[PDB]
């Protein structure tokens, strides 16, 4: 109690880092300066609910062990044992990898095939396995860096992007996010696709993802992306260039 005491507690006891909160108490101490559901006021409420409600450093426990993982694999799916090697083999590097090789050798992961063959749930299994939360997020038509990183608050309608949505939705800084369908993003892109989805899936870059609408970075590097496609044809190069490919069959 009450709407903005909540609030003002809020931002101390979420994990916001010390830049982010003196920049959301900066906006509270304006809103509350406000005529009372105003537009400004609204828009200004809306934003802070943003910064308090993404994840800062609440994280689900890591449990990554991959003799698990097998006969988790094995009761989702049937037979293909040569996938489900390849992707033992991916994440045992992970339960193992130290380093910036990590911003290097860690490729983007990308199952390759055509429908119905169950990519979208190999990550399922895949997540579940780690005890992880799950999202999945349609690439398929995207056709807007908009889509990917948000507008800044000050344009009417503006929101965040996918990534700050369902970072919200999940409420933890370690999900596994499916990225589907990365072979079909639009070619109409005002900007440049190819850059954005870097910003979001390299990890020498994720650490300090900028939303516009949140206007301060985010740190995506705890999140574990999995991409998939059914040809590698239509994925830009600079992309292809850092994926590690695991096809399906496999």
């Amino acid at each position: 109690l009450s709407d903005l005491e909540a609030l003002r507690k809020k931002i101390e006891e979420v994990g916001m880092p010390e830049a982010v909160k003196t920049k959301a108490l900066k906006e509270l101490d304006r809103l509350e300066r406000m005529q009372q559901g105003s537009p400004e006021a609204t828009v200004a409420r809306t934003y802070l609910d943003w910064l308090t409600e993404v994840p800062w450093s609440k994280a689900d426990p890591e449990v990554l062990d991959i003799n698990h993982t097998r006969q988790v694999l094995d009761e989702d799916h049937y037979g293909l044992k040569d996938v489900k090697e390849r992707i033992l083999e991916y994440l045992a590097v992970r339960q193992l990898t130290q380093g910036l090789d990590v911003r290097n050798k860690a490729p983007i992961l990308v199952l390759v095939g055509p429908p119905g063959v169950g990519k979208t749930s190999l990550g399922r299994s895949i997540a579940r396995s780690m005890n992880r939360k799950f999202h999945r997020i349609s690439l398929g038509g995207v056709r807007d860096e908009a889509e990917i990183r948000g507008h800044r608050r000050t344009y009417i309608g503006a929101m965040p992007g996918k990534l700050i949505h369902a970072m919200k939705q999940v409420g933890v800084i370690n999900p596994v996010i499916l990225l589907d369908e990365i072979d079909k993003m639009s070619s109409d892109w005002r900007g440049d696709p190819a850059s954005a989805m870097l910003e979001v899936l390299d990890p020498e870059q994720n650490n300090t993802f900028t939303d516009h609408y949140l206007d301060v970075p985010y740190d995506l590097s705890k999140v574990f992306f999995i991409t998939t496609a059914n040809t590698l044809q239509t994925i830009p190069r600079p992309l292809l260039d850092r994926m590690e490919v695991i096809e399906i069959p496999g």
